[PDB]
């Protein structure tokens, strides 16, 4: 009865009308599973695409849903739905490549999130509670993309992202509430400038600033027109810089996206241009502020700002044990952005997840600019007590769709429920 | 052990960042079912909120939710989870007004889906064959959203929402897969042109335009540049006037989103504009294309259309089935929009889209701007075979979750499956 | 355990003497179903009968029989016993001829039927809840036979049948009882003429009368014998003129039945005539009342009484989609008698009724000459609110067990359940 | 579980569209049971009627109904579903009268039947299996009804019944079927005499004859118009003089039915008649021959006939054990009708049929004037091994349904079944 008795995939769209694919699986028992993949170097998990370009421009996935269906299936069922770890190492060995790039990254995860849930269907305990164990209380402290930059915008803004944080929240329905009465705050504030209201992929806005500092102070008037603080409660503001898309030789050319009078700064004045933002303003958080290669610029920014600042690697670890290991022994960064699709199973990005806590880092759970209904993620983010997630803006149900998850975790744990706010971050 | 034995209620999120409700029902034989509620003139339904701009603007639903676990909670527990029309009954007996304003339509109606969905988890059938038998095999003709206009807009656009049909589509599968391509081609050729190409509520886009004719020619372009016909494979195109937004004495001003130089037109008037726009653009459905109040002008408007395009009454008729019977008997329309949270109940719904049905009428099972996670209106949709639908664009998971669980309801019909495309409107 | 385990038929008799068949359908979990079929043109489905006729004047079923237990039962046993649609499907394929003349469309009937009520018995439900879903509470107003003539009598009347309608009672047990009194005050005035009281196939009288006339005119004396009136409440009448069963060229020949000074109708004149017996007498519906061949009768008619008189096409339509989609679309009638044999399946019975009430025809679910203790029309009458039933006058089990299956289920709705009365005709 | 937890009563029709009874039982189980029951001097089991004749003339049967489901429920819920014997003396006492006045013979059978069907249920067993063991192969050899005289007709004829029996069948199986060949034989053969062919009560024939002999003889003549013997295989004939319907003093005047020249005869003179009808014609029993209350007539009538003919006592016994045991021991008759609602409950009525076995009386099981389709007389009769059965004609489904259901307990048993045909008058 507890043995997985059928595994199939079919076809489905993200959220940004794209082609993905989802995973159902079944217990002779009854218990079900279904799972869903988001959006997705050389060194990281390879999503299957088909390459059509005349179904959905070649995104389309039914050689990744195939390979579910007639050659993983015969794989996996007769295992028992509570062993992960085997499930997950059966279909890594299958593949074969590295990069999981034979079967495709977005085919293997489908199964390893259904199997997964199927488990915890099949116990009868909440999906958290399986991943986790008995000891799952932390409720994360919430980073929310409230303004967009760079490649996704056409303001005159370097920086891809702009984050809000409740760190001084008494509880996470608290925070969450706190983040969406800025939003609309700063949806009113953009309005009076005449400016778009309109959102991107992740919920949030790109409005025609005059530049960085522009967008910055502007997010501080919200903030404060909603009755809040800036680094108290705060809120506070974060970065996702993705300093590789405007990084050239050995140069960071933010010409690229803030126009013709912009600085291109070298690794050591990018260090002291983010020294002084953080100086200037509340900021708690820079993810990807150097060069994903640039492991030099990434060091001196660590010794000069990671005692007091969080300095997320995204493109910089990809999800990566390998870059991780090498990071925590040069010491690059102290924290880690959590794609789970970027290294393809659940039982690897658990212990991507423990290798940065057993180093001091932090593992900030993250999502992908195409999302689904899925919320998964906010299980993970719970299981593990990460203290942190990285799942959108306040404005889209590919968004909030694990907000929503997170309230109900929060309700489920009662007074168990914790949540550390500002103290989220013992990486400093 | 079909007994209800807990009802419980929760608040959340919707896809705009404003607080919504879900509702949560158990049987003592361990089966369950969340109801999720979007958001919601004097004869309608309307959503209890808080009134507490210290929480969401006073869009805090704590009230709602407080009226379904110590109010509704005692008088659902005990029911059968299979006694559909008894609970909803009861429900609207125990609110004791006819716009449910006391317990809270929106707390109403999340109880009604969640029974509903335990039911059916009880029974073991999917969702869509709980509620309309074993007859269920029509996978609705989607309206979806592409350009919107109007209040929902900044360029000089009287008409609020404009919409692509797939209708010569031969699945609902490759009619999904149409559309988005239509919607990547056009995000494309807003770019080009130097427009924004950030979405809206709805997923859709609202880029400036020169006008209403530069808005459907731009559609055509993009169904054209997709690779398809423009009315016959097809795609077609559809409108929401929502002329009430724009109405006046007894005159469709439209100055007030067309600038200075716009055309005030009579009722006369606005039948002839429509009837242009017919014969000059692949056009095959109009909603609210006259005034909510202007009974005269729907009834003229039918004489001269409504017999080779659908007419849609959504503010015309809000779920109404004292207004659709008028509507009806003096042949005002061919057509009714409904909006579940906008009439209360599941069981009140299907009496309006029978009551549809039996007069000629189609019935569209339609969105809200704010919505959730749910996809409850797309097994409404093929449990009674209406034949169409109406909840979004190719973006936002808010929208596209209502496609992949058709897709999922598409599949698990195998050879049953039926898509009408064109046929669908039987009341043509 | 939901899996259908064993298909068998066996040969019995219906209400007339003469060989029919039924099928019991088995579930591994023990759900139990037993269906019985009526006795049963080019265009619609026929009964397969032994053609011996040294068995039961060569209408035995053993040739039917065996096609359920040698062929069609090793085609469904393996099918969910809740796959209703697909296990019609497959039956249809397996027999291949248009007509199910090879495997017989009572041997596939009696399967179909068979089916549902055990799948019905599965899932612990109401027959009428498993085939209409969670909405069904329209209790039928009742046609009733009760004097007989044509082909089905020795008196000078040509139309086959004269019924009552108990358009103004409450519910459906009220107007039960008004027919039955009705029934014995009429019994009551033949035996004071001295007229024969026996009863024929339906259970109704067959007297005779001096014409139609004096037919209908003491039909409308027994009514208000019984304390009724004769519009209102009403009790009204209808026809099943049977007009083919007198039809010549192209004429109307009433000299067949009412003897040599009866009058010979052209189309014309056939319409001028039914309009005459409306604007005299209390009349609702009309059935058969043209030739099923004369198209123009029937179109010509349909305007000149359709608006304020039900017209029912039954061998107009022979319970076909093809020959009621060209009703629709020439508008012949405005309503269709319900046949389930003379189609074939429980699937191609749903969409018949399903198009009739799209298109603004009413839906009759109707019974046989020959009929059984079986009463699933009466359930397939709440299945789909047709509101509308005609199952025979009140003195024959064959037609009583039909009136008391709907006793039960008007017992089993409670407060939901819905009569309609003369809202019945919703195409008027 | 196999506790009874709920019986309900509801009112129905019978087949002559007057009101009685149906009962349901339910366990805690799931079990389920449903006992209807057909129409029912001064010492025998009298049905409760209403006395309203606003309400189908008094007929009205809501006062039995309401005994069920508020003083005999509570009586029986909680019974064992398989003490039958404690159920039916419990509501005996219950009632407190010998006539079952109080609570209403049929309210009290309804209980009866009801709780017998559900205990077969809930043993998974034939009713007939639950009934009288392991030991039930005999099924009965029908004596079915074909023409009707007396009160029942208008044709000068005495008697009030004439009835075929096919002795000389196989099985039971080919026995229905010769009468039916017989009856559809016969009905054409009154066409060719311009007689009446609409059926009565039982389903019969009532036409003018000329007299008893003609009609006698108009059986015969079809019974070889069918190509069957007249006595051998047979088919043979059977009376039910109801000689109490023209009884007076002391003489059986026949001038009451048979016009102004028929012959009154005395108690010798009545025997008379009877032997030269018996020499005549191929009769095999003979029912009331002489009058209830002619107990000196009976005695004579079964010294010279009682050795090569049936004599079946039923208005002489009604059903009534102190009657019959009179009867037996003054050696009155030498058959017995079993009429079940005459006596009340099954145990009375298994008590009658074992009385009458251990004294070489036959018990025939019989139907009444207003049946249902409830076919239990039809496993009573299986079940004490009978032999015979009295339940009507070849047309009407409240008679058909019994022949259908002998057909399906005759085929469940297979190879064990049993017909004996002549061999059945173990009483001769």
């Amino acid at each position: 009865m507890s043995i997985i008795t059928d595994v199939y995939a079919r076809e489905v769209l993200d959220s940004r009308g794209n082609p993905t694919l989802e995973v159902e699986v079944y217990t002779e028992s009854g218990a079900f599973g279904r799972g869903m993949v988001p959006s997705g170097g050389e060194h990281e998990a390879v999503e299957l695409r088909d390459g059509d370009k005349s179904r959905y421009l070649g995104l389309g996935t039914q050689k990744a849903v195939d390979n579910v269906n007639n050659v993983i299936a015969d794989a996996i069922i007769g295992f028992d739905v509570r062993d992960q770890q085997a499930i997950d190492r059966a279909m890594i060995a299958l593949d074969g490549t590295p990069n999981k790039g034979k079967l495709g990254a977005n085919a293997i995860l489908g199964v390893s999130i259904a199997v997964a849930r199927a488990a915890a269907d099949y116990l009868e305990v909440p999906l958290y509670t399986y991943l986790g164990g008995f000891n799952t209380k932390v409720l994360p402290t919430p980073m929310m993309n409230i303004i967009n930059g760079g490649s996704h915008s056409d303001a005159p803004i370097a920086f891809q992202e702009f984050m809000i944080l409740p760190v001084g929240a008494p509880s996470f329905k608290e925070g969450l509430r706190w983040g969406a009465e800025v939003f609309h705050a700063l949806k009113k504030i953009l309005k009076a400038r005449g400016l778009v209201t309109a959102v991107g992929d992740e919920g949030g806005f790109a409005p025609k600033f005059e530049g960085t500092e522009d967008g910055v102070e502007t997010i501080i008037e919200a903030i404060e027109a909603a009755g809040y603080e800036a680094g108290e409660n705060g809120i506070m503001i974060g970065f996702d810089c993705a300093s590789s898309e405007f990084y050239d030789r050995k140069v960071y050319d933010y010409t690229k996206f803030e126009g013709e009078g912009a600085a291109v700064r070298t690794s050591a004045e990018q260090i002291d241009y983010l020294e002084e933002l953080v100086n200037k303003y509340p900021i708690i958080t820079i993810e990807d502020g150097m060069d994903e290669n640039d492991w030099d610029g990434w060091k001196a920014l660590t010794e000069r700002l990671g005692k007091r600042v969080q300095l997320v690697g995204d493109d910089f670890f990809v999800t990566n044990t390998d870059y991780l290991a090498r990071g925590i022994k040069e010491g690059a960064a102290n924290s880690i952005l959590i794609k789970v699709n970027q290294i393809g199973t659940l039982t690897e990005t658990f212990e991507a997840i423990e290798m940065a806590k057993e180093a001091g880092y932090t593992a900030v759970v993250s999502h992908r600019s195409g999302e689904t209904e899925d919320s998964t993620i906010a299980d993970i983010a719970v299981a593990t007590n990460a203290g942190q997630i990285k799942t959108g803006s306040l404005s889209r149900t590919d968004r909030i769709a694990k907000y929503n998850q997170l309230l109900r975790i929060e309700d489920q744990l009662g007074e168990v429920a914790v949540y550390k706010g500002l103290n989220s971050f013992y990486n400093l």
